């Protein structure tokens, strides 16, 4: 059937014949004149795909991190776990600030011309919810963060009560949860099945209504992140091999199956058997490399500020505002918070989008911020195959300087 070789062909290998039928039809289409067509006709095959990316922004973020930090097990986090989450901690301070300073160095938005701020003490007591169904029900992504991670820690200390009444009761709880948060990424499956018709519509009548420049700044974007990106390996990955005695050179030898694989695949958590695979080839402990890969499938943000690091500075550039160091920094350290313990779950792109237009303050009501944010919507795939071979190297990183420590 058609529609069963439709859905047959691979997602990554759609998006992109998309895409690029998109920005053909909508330049050779732009030029001859028909463009308000496209604008009443293809367009809302787009808009809806923009709505559908944030349907599932929410219940995958409070239902993710509640069934994520109740899996934390006090007594598993000893040695191991402390010196990874250091690490971590180390490193997306690297990532955000070459992240920035690549998003600086280009200037991702500057000819797209297409025509306030709280205290510090402020957003940390925002951070904490008045009311949990209320930030639910509104936007609110960091206060049900934290009320997430709050309701994930407190089932923990029922499960493991002396009763057995509030025992099954927190087990059913979660276990309900986490049906819904499998139930959410069933979902993201058929909307990426339907993304290639979203993208092609998006970049179709966004080349229709501006023109080459378009193409001209969005191979800019693309370039910002990998650039910084390959510049995050051999400036940080590169160097805490050297520093800890471990050659980089054979590490890069040894980890290109699984940075291949993680750059076709687009899921760092698809990954995992081949990326264990290497672990056990470079004679890393079967322990070390079984607790730190699966922690490093969740919770790592490497590539995320990478991509929010200069997709926010594209998204302030088009539309017109201009931004300074320490007012970006307050933005990028604000959604790379946002995206924390969300980034391996296959819901990832709804997020890190999402948290783009919450980044801006504008709404999806004014035509000028529906024509900058779906330019980036189109490009998010290029963008998340790098994201995510950064993320696999990350990991196979901050597993072999823990070896190496342990060992």
């Amino acid at each position: 059937g058609l529609y069963r070789k439709y859905i047959e062909y691979p997602v990554l290998q759609k998006i992109l014949i998309g895409l690029i039928l998109g920005a053909i039809v909508g330049l050779i289409l732009g030029h001859y004149g028909y463009a308000h067509a496209v604008h009443t006709y293809v367009k809302p095959f787009g808009d809806l795909f923009v709505r559908l990316l944030c349907m599932l922004v929410m219940p995958i973020v409070f239902a993710s991190l509640v069934v994520g930090a109740a899996s934390i097990s006090p007594a598993r986090l000893g040695r191991v776990g402390v010196k990874i989450v250091v690490y971590y901690l180390l490193t997306s301070a690297f990532a955000v600030t070459l992240g920035i300073i690549m998003a600086r160095l280009f200037n991702p938005g500057a000819g797209i011309h297409l025509a306030q701020a709280p205290p510090l003490v402020h957003i940390l007591l925002d951070i904490v919810p008045t009311n949990p169904f209320g930030a639910l029900a509104n936007g609110q992504v960091l206060p049900t963060i934290f009320f997430a991670i709050i309701l994930g820690i407190a089932i923990t200390y029922l499960m493991n009560s002396e009763n057995e009444k509030v025992r099954k009761s927190a087990e059913t709880l979660l276990d309900a949860i986490n049906g819904l948060a499998e139930a959410m990424y069933k979902i993201v499956n058929g909307v990426m099945q339907y993304a290639p018709i979203g993208v092609f519509a998006l970049i179709a009548y966004v080349m229709a209504e501006q023109g080459v420049h378009v193409v001209g700044e969005l191979a800019k974007v693309t370039a910002a992140v990998y650039v910084g990106l390959t510049l995050q390996i051999l400036l940080v990955y590169f160097v805490l091999l050297k520093i800890y005695g471990i050659d980089p050179i054979s590490f890069i030898k040894h980890a290109k199956d699984a940075m291949l694989t993680a750059f076709v695949t687009r899921s760092s958590s698809g990954t995992l058997p081949v990326t264990m695979r290497v672990a056990k080839e470079m004679g890393i402990s079967e322990g070390i490399y079984s607790f730190t890969l699966p922690l490093g499938a969740t919770i790592n943000m490497d590539g995320t500020a990478l991509y929010q690091g200069v997709a926010t500075f594209f998204i302030a550039n088009a539309l017109g505002s201009h931004l300074t160091v320490g007012q970006q920094l307050t933005i990028v350290l604000t959604a790379v918070l946002a995206s924390i313990g969300t980034a391996g779950v296959p819901g990832a792109g709804a997020i890190m989008l999402c948290m783009v237009l919450h980044s801006v303050g504008l709404p999806l009501t004014d035509p000028n911020v529906a024509a900058a944010y779906a330019m980036i919507l189109g490009i998010d795939a290029i963008l998340d195959m790098g994201r995510t071979m950064v993320n696999v190297t990350g990991d196979l990183t901050g597993t072999a300087i823990v070896a190496k420590t342990e060992g």
